[PDB]
């Protein structure tokens, strides 16, 4: 087979507590004899279905819910099988994210929402509104240090905006996702992506700062300002800011609505390992220890166990990651939330940089927006003969 049996791969994004995870991985190893290696590819909610479509790749991969509901209808990932007991330890909500077509379809580990992260030796007021951002940049400018930045190359980060005045991605009624009723070109997005436009032709921000350059600028005392989740917690403990995590500005009055996320592991539908893979992420991630292990590393957020405590008192920062959260709206887990994705990627990064207006980019993402792997789609070279055009 492709995928090696007898040991685990693992897939976690960059940014996430990679290094808890192997240790975690260490144990199960010290324990079981099982090898577990884990790996933080690039672009990995692409790089995943890619390979997973030929029947290669992690036997767990790690990414927030959204991206599931397209795998599974893809045949992707394993049939999980947690008993009623297991499925007693974690919030009702978090199963309710990795539920498809009626099935479970991977294990919930921590819900996670953007919030604002502010240095309070630069702004110990921070600003309760975006309208109030550009006279704040103005006099932090002249001190020699900017208001804000954050990543502008994920409209994960721009969505919150963009939904805080009405846009909104698959309209939800009568317990089902209308995949033709889309709201990405309507007045409240056009609204929260032209504010966003004007930041950056007034020259408070910049269309090419990325995940690494926001990070870099905060942590370094530059900016006073970023847009971020619990996992960027670590590094800027590490650095010499203190900060605050605190609910993101209103726009136009009304809440910024960050689309709430819960990370998830599914398993490989090509895996040998399977039953592996349910006993290392039921009874050591799963647990106080394992999730202790992982958030030490980079925070998850407020996690799926029930019975995890690690504090004698409630960490701020997540309380602020749940007002955020509650304040937004849980992603879908539908197929279609790739093409949403990519559509609405498409439309702030052409808009901020210029490519297109905000209505001529909102109009494209709107009907973009509105199976997705096999191997015979997936696959990078041709698939029939070039005969066969004769
Ligand atoms: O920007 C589109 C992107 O948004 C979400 O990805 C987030 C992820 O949920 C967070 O955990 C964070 O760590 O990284 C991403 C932002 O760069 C969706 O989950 C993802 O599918 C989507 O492509």
């Amino acid at each position: 087979m492709k995928i090696e049996e007898g040991k685990l791969v693992i897939w976690i994004n960059g940014d996430k507590g990679y290094n808890g995870l192997a240790e975690v991985g260490k144990k199960f190893e010290k324990d079981t004899g099982i090898k577990v290696t884990v790996e933080h590819p690039d672009k990995l909610e692409e790089k995943f279905p890619q390979v997973a479509a030929t029947g290669d790749g992690p036997d767990i991969i790690f990414w927030a819910h959204d991206r599931f509901g397209g795998y599974a209808q893809s045949g992707l990932l394993a049939e999980i099988t947690p008993d009623k007991a297991f499925q007693d330890k974690l919030y009702p909500f978090t199963w309710d994210a990795v539920r498809y077509n009626g099935k479970l379809i991977a294990y919930p580990i921590a819900v996670e929402a953007l919030s604002l992260i502010y240095n309070k030796d630069l702004l110990p007021n921070p600003p309760k509104t975006w309208e109030e951002i550009p006279a704040l940049d103005k006099e932090l400018k002249a001190k020699g240090k900017s208001a804000l930045m954050f990543n502008l190359q994920e409209p994960y980060f721009t969505w919150p905006l963009i939904a805080a005045d009405g846009g909104y991605a698959f309209k939800y009624e009568n317990g089902k996702y209308d995949i033709k009723d889309v709201g990405v070109d309507n007045a409240g997005a056009k609204a929260g992506l032209t504010f966003l436009v004007d930041l950056i032709k007034n020259k408070h921000m910049n269309a090419d700062t990325d995940y690494s350059i926001a990070e870099a600028a905060f942590n370094k005392g530059e900016t006073a300002m970023t847009i971020n989740g619990p996992w960027a917690w670590s590094n800027i403990d590490t650095s010499k800011v203190n900060y605050g995590v605190t609910v993101l500005p209103t726009f136009k009055g009304q809440p910024s609505k960050p689309f709430v996320g819960v990370l998830s592991a599914g398993i490989n539908a090509a895996s040998p390992n399977k039953e592996l893979a349910k006993e290392f992420l039921e009874n050591y991630l799963l647990t106080d220890e394992g999730l202790e292990a992982v958030n030490k590393d980079k925070p998850l957020g407020a996690v799926a166990l029930k019975s995890y405590e690690e504090e004698l008192a409630k960490d701020p920062r997540i309380a602020a990651t749940m007002e955020n959260a509650q304040k937004g709206e849980i992603m879908p887990n539908i197929p279609q939330m790739s093409a949403f994705w990519y559509a609405v990627r498409t439309a702030v990064i052409n808009a901020a940089s210029g490519r297109q207006t905000v209505d001529e980019a909102l109009k494209d993402a709107q009907t973009n927006s509105s199976v997705l792997y096999v191997g015979s789609k997936t696959k990078e070279g041709v698939v029939h003969g070039v005969a066969t055009v004769a």
